[PDB]
């Protein structure tokens, strides 16, 4: 269940600016059936501070209509973890990315949802194959993929 | 999209009996993602006619009730396919079985659902790998797993 890929030597600088959700996948079907499932969130543009952390805005379905939504992770002693504040205390981690292409990451606090990151709105077959190869290890249940046009609009519509 | 893969020299008599729709896949999100979405349908039991039709029982919840359907798929030329009345006629095609342990299985109308069948309430990782292979050729958005305890409860509750 746990999450043992991270990605060695991350410069979390480098994976500044803007990202397209392609896909996501999750352990429980709950957290990501409906638009506003708990976990059902859509990344807008990632914007690292300069003292480390990471500064995050997304969409996120809520009241029937599509919010915008800025959340902060705060980093922690490994550069492919971060921590972000909640209900409980949340991880995000890091498992690969190539900077210029696509970024693989999961979350955990036992539930875990993780989600294949591209540059632009385009279906790239590599990206996924890695996407499904680093999920393998883990016990997923529910997995969604979305077109081109999907993902040029708010909340992936 | 076309489904292109069919069990070569299929005895629709030796199906019969109960199964457990292990995991389904569809090409577009909304006829699965909730509890009542279109396509979610989970097999109870294969009964071959002898005339060589195929009667189908499931569960389907709607109006917020887990319901009982039966349901009645006509032979065609081939073997492998079936056709089920609607407000368009569907069809079911049959991609893979060894009778004794899994089924893979598509309906038709464009719009595609899949499914992997299963004889017990076992995660049979083996008929898994069948269903992502013979998925990787088809365009697939969304992708639904149950567990053990999940397979015995109605409707998959
Ligand atoms: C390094 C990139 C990681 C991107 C992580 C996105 C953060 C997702 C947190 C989801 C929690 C729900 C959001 C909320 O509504 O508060
Ligand atoms: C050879 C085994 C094939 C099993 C096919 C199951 C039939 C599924 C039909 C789904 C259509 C919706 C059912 C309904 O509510 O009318």
């Amino acid at each position: 269940a746990s999450v043992t890929q991270t990605m060695k030597g991350l410069d979390i600088q480098k994976v500044a600016g803007t990202w397209y959700s392609l896909a996501m996948a999750a352990s429980d079907i709950s957290l990501l059936d409906a638009q506003s499932a708990p976990l059902r969130v859509y990344v807008e543009e990632l914007k690292p501070t300069p003292e480390g952390d990471l500064e995050i805005l997304l969409q996120k379905w809520e009241n029937g209509e599509c919010a915008q939504k800025k959340i902060i992770a705060e980093k922690t002693k490994i550069p492919a973890v971060f921590k972000i504040d909640a209900l409980n205390e949340n991880k995000v981690l890091v498992l690969d990315t190539d900077y210029k292409k696509y970024l693989l990451f999961c979350m955990e606090n036992q539930s875990l949802a993780c989600q294949c990151l591209v540059r632009t709105p385009e279906v790239d077959d590599e990206a996924l194959e890695k996407f499904d190869k680093a999920l393998k290890a883990l016990p997923m249940h529910i997995r969604l993929s979305f077109n081109p046009t999907q993902l040029e609009e708010q909340c992936h519509i």
